[PDB]
């Protein structure tokens, strides 16, 4: 017969979906693949187990009927600005619509983004109502404490030349180091320089929108926003060693209020557990903090991570604002965050920040003083005085056991 | 220099088992496929590429050792019993001290620490008089004292293949093919038996004394919870997840207070291990389908998108229980027949099954729990029949 069609080209950042080309990361037809890697982050490993055990056909293709976004997001000019969005596929939510022809031609194209709605009921919001900080309105916040949200799950899609620029290194070096430091994950990183797009086996993020997603692209609508990096031990389990769930739920409260007043709110939840070191390293460091000579002091907080991990933080907030540009955000009126790394990345990428909203002191959990004092001393935003050397030397961390 | 140390999976001593060497500081010492920290090896690569981290860096493990001694237990050296984590992975600094000193760069794959966990649901349990602080397990602040262990995945491929009733050769070929060619050593290095996959692991929360988990005479209350970010963190009312998790935590605290021990394992398998994008696509299809969001269509909506109902493969889930020495679960705070079958099929007796109280089912979670009960999840009461399952129990939008 004939050789069917080859792999469709990708022109990253092109002005239209058709010129950009679809990300084809499925494996039903190897000849159509035009990226390195596969969809769903880490969960490609579980898909492989499902095929190996006979539960899933390696020929299966998704039926996308009725799955399209509940809310229209974009397109926006940022989707085609050179180098602006390099770690997600701006077209990834609307593939069934914008690549309908390519799907009909036989290219097996999966969404990398999904957009739905939810009622989120957080205990802290229920308490906020009881305390008179929040008042149900029936539209954004119900008397039950439920907040109506749009939520979008975004899986990672990396344009390697653009990622390299974002980190000020050559694409060749980025790709060689990705290959070497993963123990040889995906040799195409070094053997297929013609493939520009990489679907890494990492978690993505989820955006929670309070109000109308279209207002995110209108700087005349007051936007309250937080980008939160995953901390399972607090975000789920409420460990009192850190500030994470308190800051997350404070931000959610402020987003609900912002929407109620006629604005819009945004919380992005990014899968970067333990400063992207993972939870094992995180717990090893907790142990060293508590056992060190002199006790758990803020002046040693970062040193304890450096000794185990060789760096303080591997989250690389340089890629974090891509989701904001995807949503059309040009201005954040209230940024519910303190990190100078996040603030520098956001403003450095062209997003104006007006008010910085620090975490209220009464929300710092009982053993989180070491963390927050160390962060303020390291340059995180605070409206008042930064802890001095003497304050940072106080043994504020609880003993082990 | 020296070559790669051999691995003899399931050996009775750490020295004979050999260390998992999954670092990249000396390629000649590597004796596994893949690298440590699950997905976060990718971020380590960015750190090296950007100049922030030296590719020569080795951890200083000083003072990082477990806060609680877990094992060794007989299960650690029973052939085929533990195939998806390294039983020695928490104690490498102790049991592989000689190998570390000889220049093998060996990382822990498990870390064990302590915490005070303060959950709003537990504080409310106290306020409502369901829980009473005792000063040792539960404080008046609502804090519960726990031991917690983070466990990253370490797969013995011959053992995983057996667990899944397929040949190791086929398992490794399919892993290679269905990931788009991730790690060709899966097919080119059959001599490497151990694989460190780029997936999330799990976290165990222990209420009481970890040593009691290995004593079937001590009443054990346990739940294995699979990650649901949209509920576990954000409290979406479409599912039962955070309610069941926090109910289990309440029951574990009480079990410890009565002189027993409690265990919650939190496993990183978002969306039935399909991931969150697929999960949300299915929510949309559920709400838009002709006839509305009905329990009799709940599983079909996932099948249409994903080709299967569930990819969590609970057949590997009991490994952590065997690592902890668990031989009996007196109170299993769970309903899933797949979890129950996997636990009991691995030889662990389950005495009481503790279903989720009806009053804890969130406002839009009735479709989910009714479909699950009809699918065989444990319930003491009536199973919904065909007519009940056809009711439009799901909220619009
Ligand atoms: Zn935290
Ligand atoms: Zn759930």
């Amino acid at each position: 017969h004939s050789g069917g069609v080859g792999a469709l080209p990708i022109h990253w950042g092109a002005p239209t979906a058709s010129e950009r080309g679809p990300v084809v990361g499925t494996t039903t037809n190897r000849a159509h693949r035009n990226v390195i890697g596969t969809h769903s982050g880490s969960y490609s490993i579980y898909r492989a187990l499902a095929v190996a055990s006979g539960a899933l056909s390696r020929h299966h293709k998704a039926d996308l009927t009725d799955t399209a976004p509940t809310n229209i997001i974009g397109p926006y000019p940022q989707w085609s600005q050179p180098g602006k969005i390099v770690s997600l596929d701006p077209w990834g939510a609307t593939v069934a619509e914008v690549f309908a022809a390519e799907l009909a031609a036989g290219h097996d194209i999966r969404p990398s983004i999904a957009v739905t709605k939810a009622h989120v009921i957080l205990p802290e919001v229920m308490e906020a109502i009881q305390k008179g900080r929040l008042h149900p309105d029936g539209r954004f916040l119900l008397p039950s404490g439920a907040a109506l949200v749009t939520k979008a799950a975004i899986e990672p899609v990396w344009h390697l030349p653009g990622v390299a620029e974002r980190f000020h290194c050559s694409e060749t070096d980025l790709r060689r180091v990705l290959f070497e430091e993963t123990g040889g994950m995906y040799p195409e990183l070094v053997t297929r320089s013609d493939l520009e797009v990489f679907l890494p086996p990492i978690g993505g993020q989820t955006v929670y929108i309070f109000g109308d997603a279209r207002d995110l692209a209108d700087p005349g609508v007051e936007l309250t926003a937080r980008v939160h990096d995953e901390c399972n031990g607090s975000d789920v389990f409420g460990s009192d060693i850190c500030t994470c769930r308190p800051y997350l739920t404070h931000a959610i409260e402020e987003c609900i209020q912002g929407a109620q007043r006629g604005g819009v709110g945004l919380v992005a939840y990014s899968r970067k557990e333990g400063r992207a070191l993972g939870e094992v390293t995180k717990f090893l460091v907790y142990n060293a903090r508590k056992r060190q000579v002199g006790g758990d002091t803020a002046d040693q907080y970062f040193a304890r991570t450096e000794c185990v991990a060789g760096v303080q933080d591997m989250r690389f907030q340089e890629m974090m604002p891509d989701v904001l540009h995807w949503l059309g955000v040009r201005k954040i009126h209230r940024l519910v965050s303190m990190s100078n790394m996040k603030y520098d990345a956001i403003t450095g990428s062209g997003i104006e920040v007006v008010e910085r909203v620090d975490l209220p002191a009464d929300l710092i959990p009982a053993d989180a003083r070491v963390e927050i004092d160390a962060k303020m001393a390291a340059g995180y935003f605070t409206p008042g005085a930064v802890p001095d050397a003497d304050e940072l030397a106080k043994v504020k961390g609880r003993e082990l056991d």
